[PDB]
C-alpha cells in the first residue's frame, strides 16, 4: 500500500470509497462464510481517477469477526486492484 | 487493458463503473449459476465518453466463489467491449 | 458501428446508455423468451444529442445466456436508431 | 424525420425521450392489446425547446415481445406532434 | 395553437409537459370513462413564463382509445388556459 | 385575471403552479363533493415572489365534472388571493 | 398584511409557502375539529429571510369548510408570526 | 426574542425552521401529553451560522391545543437556547 | 461550551447539527432508559469543519423528560467530542 | 489523533464522518455483542482525502453503553486507519 503512496506524492493520489455492500449471511455451525464488495475511486493529482471494484470474503470466523475483517480486506483488494488495472510502474 | 494505457498515455483514460447489478442467484445441487451486468463511464483526456454495457456469467462455483470473480470479470468484459466499440486503434 | 467512428473523428462522437430495463421473463418448456429495451444519447463535439430507444430479444435460449445476449442486441439495436435518427451521412 | 433533419441542419434540432411508459397489459386469448406513452423533447440551435406528449398502440401481435415496435411508433409520432405543434414549415 | 406560432417568434415561444397524471379508470359495460390533468409551462423569448394546468376528459370510447387522445386533449386544452391566462393578444 | 396583466406588463409578471393536491373523495348517492389545495408562486420583472394557497370545492357534480373545474377554480382563486396578499394596486 | 406591504417597498418583502401540514381528521358527530400546520420563509429586498411556523384550528364545521378556512388562517397566523418574531415597526 | 433583534440590526439575524417532529402522541383519560422537537439555525450578517435543537412538552391539554404549542414554544425555547450556546452579550 | 466562543471569535465558529437520532425506547414500570446519537459538524472561520459523533443516555425518567435530554446532555457531549478531537487549545 | 494535530496545522486538516451504521444487535443473557461501521473523510489544506472505513465491537456491555463506545470507538479506529493507509509521517 505505501508503495502507491511511494510512487505519488504524499498529496497526489486519494481515496473515495463508492460504495460497500454485504452480499450475504451464513449461519452453518456458527460458521459465517460471508463477502462484500468495495468500489474505491482514486484521484491523482491531474484529475485522472480509476473507479474499481473489489471483493473480500471470511470462511468460518466463530468469534464473529465476520464483519470485522472482511471490510478491510475487501477495501485493500480494490486498492490493489486499481493498481492492477493501472499506474502499475507510475 | 494494458493495451488500453499503452495507446493512451499514463493519465489519459478514466473509469467510473457506475452500476454493477446482479441479475440471477441459483442454488441447484449446491451449484451457483449467477450473472452480473456491468456499466462503466471514462472520462477521456479530451472530454469524450464511450459508455457501455458487459456481461459476465459463471456455471457451477461450489465453492461459492460465484459472486467473487463475476463482478472482477463483468468489469473487465465490459472495458473490453469499450475498445471494442470505439477507440479501435487509438 | 465502426462507419459511426469513420463519419466521425476518433473523439467525434460519444455514447451514454441511460436505462437498461428488461421487460419480462419466461420459464415456458425451459425456454427464455425475454426482451429489453435500452435508451441511450449519443454527445456530437458541438453539443448536439440524439436520443432514442431500441429493444433487443431472444427466443429460446435454454441454457440461460438471454442475460447476457440482450443487453449487448439492444445496445446494438439502440446505436442502429440513433444512425437511422439523425447523422444518417454526416 | 428526414425533412426535419432538411428544413434544420445536421446539427441543428436535438432529441430527447425522457419519459417512456406503459400504460396496460392485455392477454385476451394470447392477443396482447398494449400503448405506451412517450415524451420527448426537441432543442433547437437557437435553445427554444418543444416537449409535448405522444401515444402509441398495438392491437393483437400474438408474438409475446409485442413490446418490441410500440417504444418505436409511440416515438416517432410524437416526434410527429412536435413537428404538428410548432416549426411547421421552420 | 398556429395563432400563437403567429404572434409569437418561430423561435418566441417554448413548452414543457412537467406533469401528466391520470385521475381514474372505469370499466361500465366495456366504456371506458377516464380523465387526465396536464400542467405544462410555456416559455417566451424575454425569459418570462407561464404555467397552468388543464384537463381532458372521455366518456365511452368503447375501443379503447381513452388514454389514446385523452392526453393530447388534455395538453391542447392546457395551452389554451395558458393562451387565454396570459399572452391574449401578444 | 386580466387585471393582473394591465397592472404589470404582459412580461412582467409570471406564474408557477407548485402543487395541486386534493383532500378528499366522495361517492354518497353518486354526488361528488371534492375539492383541492393549489399553491401557485407569481414572480413580477422584480424578481419578487408571492407564494400563496387557493382552495376550490365542489358540492354534488353528478356527471362527474367533480375533478374537471376543482382545479380551474382553486387555481384561479389562489391567483386570486395572490393579489389579496400583494399588489393590490400595484 | 397590508400594514407589511405599507412598511416595506411594494416589492420588497416576499412569501415563499414552504410547508403546510394537516395533523388530525375527526368524524365526531359529524363536526370536523381539524387543525394544520404552516411554514412559510419570508424574504425582504435586502435578502433577510424569516422563518417561522404557524397553526390554525377548527373545530365543528358541519358543512365540511374545515380543510377551507384551515389553511388560509394557518398562512395568515403565520404571517403575523413573523410579524411578531422581527420587523415589529421596521 | 426582541432582545436578539436589538443586539444586532433590523436585517443583521435570520431564521431558518428546518425540521419540526413530534415526538408522541397520549391519549390517557382524553389529556394529550405530547413533546415536539425543532431545529432551526440563524444566520447572522457576517455569514456566521448557530444551529441547535430544541424540545416543548405539554401534559394535560384537554382542549387539544397540545399541537397548538408545536408551533410556538418548542421554536421559541430553540431560539432561546441559540442565544445561550452563542451571542451572550454580542 | 463559553469557553470555545472565547479561543473562537464571536462570529469564527459555526455549528450545524447534521443528525440527531433515537437509539431505543424502554418502558420498564415507567423507566425510560433512552439513548441518542447526534453528529454535529463545526466549522471554523478558516474554513476548517470538523464533524464527530456524539452520544446521550438517561435512564429512568419518570416523568418521561427522557425524549428533551437532547441539545443538554447529547449535543453539548458532542461539542465536547469535537473539542477533544481538535482545537484544544487554539 | 493528537500526533496528527502535530504533524499538520491546527488548521490543517479535517474529519467528515460520512456514515456510521450499526450492523447488529444481539440479546444473548442480557449481554449486548454488537458491531459499527464507520467511514470518516479527513480532508488536507491542500485538497486532498483519505476516504476509508473502520470498525468497532463490543462483546458484553450487560449495562447497555453498547451503542454508547462504539460509536466513538469505532470513528476513532478509522480515522487510525486514515494514517495507517496514508501520511505516515507526513
Amino acid at each position: 500500500i505505501n508503495l502507491a503512496n511511494q510512487i505519488f506524492g504524499y498529496n497526489g493520489w486519494s481515496t473515495e470509497v463508492k460504495s460497500v455492500v454485504i452480499d450475504f449471511l451464513d449461519e452453518r455451525q456458527g460458521k459465517f462464510s460471508i463477502g462484500c464488495t468495495a468500489i474505491v475511486r482514486v484521484t491523482l493529482t491531474s484529475g485522472t481517477y480509476r473507479e474499481d471494484i473489489g471483493y473480500g470474503t471470511v470462511e468460518n470466523e466463530r468469534r464473529k469477526p465476520a464483519a470485522f475483517e472482511r471490510a478491510k480486506k475487501s477495501a485493500v483488494t480494490d486498492a490493489l486492484k486499481r493498481s492492477l488495472r493501472g499506474f502499475g510502474n507510475a
